[PDB]
């Protein structure tokens, strides 16, 4: 009824449960849940959620295929072992669980645009972590996250 | 995965399930499923879906309340025992289950703005009925549907 | 969360779902949902809910058994094609789906003890029908409902 | 646990749920549940279940496609408005919802091979109806049911 | 059917799943599942289940609010990082995951009453752990667990 | 629809979810999920799935009884803390989570037969792990896995 969803999240999965459960089920079925989770010695986690259903559908198609490794690498490109809560923080030697270094083309107050795919990233308006949870969620509005390229140090 | 949602529909409930399952459960729990279904005698069914969760949540609050009569009336005003696929057919003595006559203020080829609540209705971009099934679903972007007023004939 | 259960009811099944969903599934699986529903011709429906899980479990054992005819008979004896809201109306030629006439031993303003099984019935504290819907639900605290005996007229 | 599946059935859908819940959901989503149910006027219902997932998957692909009319036709050819419990009753002017007359090539006491698709039908080892309920379920091991051909009378 | 629930639990969540699933879902959604779980270097776990639905509902209201931290502290006050299986064991420097030390007012053979909230605690009759699982579950029948006060050493 | 199941599994639970969910739920409810999971310092995991529903049903009966320890030991006898992908690998000092050493009676290209229960084991045709996942799943077609006997070193 009136209390559908959570408004503050201690984990990114609770947020993803409320937006694309199927995507979360595939993240779990491919043993990638650990990648979403904040662990000590890891900087924190930032997740890139594809707004466009065509991109998410393609991950699903591949995840249920005879070669799901294509879904693993797309998924690895959407998860950053860094805490990147704002556009200002989206700089330096950072990248996804593919080792690829992300390069910012244009940076705006509430938007980041990336080289190598022209991904348009905006912070997810309804993802609010707890204080001292180092979690972030961005919506990818268009383009694609980089799959290949030179890595970060 | 990729095949999640039906593209064509023989009942509105199957559409509703893909958009607001909670709203569909409440409709069923209030013995109002029959109001969404094409009987022989009944011309057809048009359902108005409130886009702003504010309105859908308020229906859910009232449905699980000690007096659910207000949820029933709101739902009655969102179900039309007439087949109104486009704005051109939105004219004459047509109304909801409440019986209040609908009075259109402006039409706009794909948009309809009604008097008595200033409801703004746009056909649903993902609802196509089976042929020979007189079912329509509109999205109410803003405003509200008429609750009381002169009856239609 | 806070809004979990409906406070008012237009069908007994919605009440049953909040108390014993398994029992409701078995009722449906045995094509006995219709027996809980107010038809035009039928006076009303009163359902007797067995409080002791012992009796509900025994119905479930028998329902999934190779001969479910005994589950059907027990369920028949717990559904009454009459609207009996309080002990005062618990009199005359009234009975269950089996057809055995119910004979009250003691009434007690909010309690009814029947002959032929020593069933102890108390109205359900959380079942209120919509007005003009002739639906009642009693809790059988002990005893059992009549299985066989002289029919009512 | 141990009591999971019903051993006797008053409706085919309860059997289908224990074997292919997805197929049952699609049947319901296509307003074809009524075709599996014994009406007064209708003689009885026999349902043909495709054993090879290849055929059931192809129905699901077509059901969620932009033209589900082909799923409807396949399902029509698997539902028989006649009560055909054994091979001996598989004769005369009997057919599916499509209306094509079924022509048996070989019978074999517990096996039936039809013309016009070479369907191989064997009664389902776990479907027993309630007595006085004219319901049958066969397993199609190979082949396909007739889609088009001369009608039965 | 007849085997509804587990009778012996290796974790407290299996017990809570059978009594208040929603409460368990909120415990998981707030990353408090670890607190219920026995870990080496932790004494063991004791969980206080509020019998009264009004208390549990308030946790839910707060958990789905803009400030769920109120639900976290109520939940922390219901979980004890100690193994406290009987009234005799409910003594000494013990308390919840708020640091607050619990003080016993009256101790009975099957009941404990606490200062600072007048909580009435009785061992949950259907919670039986495995041998050498250091798990306990009490029902809080009335009053409240302490939220604030001097801590244990 | 067409993408029912996963074709490649990073965990054995995803496979078991697609064949006996209830068995998986009981494995989780008895805190035996960890045994299915590959951990560093553990060789790998091999799971023996009983083809025969009578064996799996007996585990369920016992798991929901007052003494579920009988289900724990049967379950321990079905899980091997070794990676055993083929018949050639099924030799040496290996066994289940009971310490009992498995002895091969007859070994075939696609089948292994065991002493002390005459278990007939065949690799599960639809279990394909990822490269460098050390996971295997066999179907036990008849007989039983050893419960008692001399242990492996």
């Amino acid at each position: 009824p009136w209390p559908s969803n959570m408004k503050q999240f201690c984990k990114i999965s609770v947020w993803l449960q409320q937006h694309d459960p199927d995507l979360l089920e595939i993240i779990n079925n491919l043993c990638m849940l650990g990648n979403l989770s904040a662990a000590k010695y890891k900087h924190g986690v930032t997740f890139i959620y594809p707004k466009q259903a065509k991109i998410r559908d393609e991950i699903k198609k591949h995840a249920y295929s005879n070669d799901p490794s294509q879904a693993i690498k797309t998924l690895e490109s959407l998860i950053l072992p860094f805490y990147i809560p704002t556009p200002a923080e989206f700089t330096g030697e950072i990248g996804s669980y593919t080792g690829v270094k992300l390069e910012v083309e244009k940076t705006e107050a509430n938007k980041v645009i990336l080289k190598n795919g022209e991904a348009v990233l905006v912070p997810a308006a309804d993802f609010k972590p707890f204080p001292d949870r180092r979690l972030a969620v961005w919506i990818m509005e268009s383009g694609s996250m980089p799959l290949e390229g030179p890595p970060y140090k």
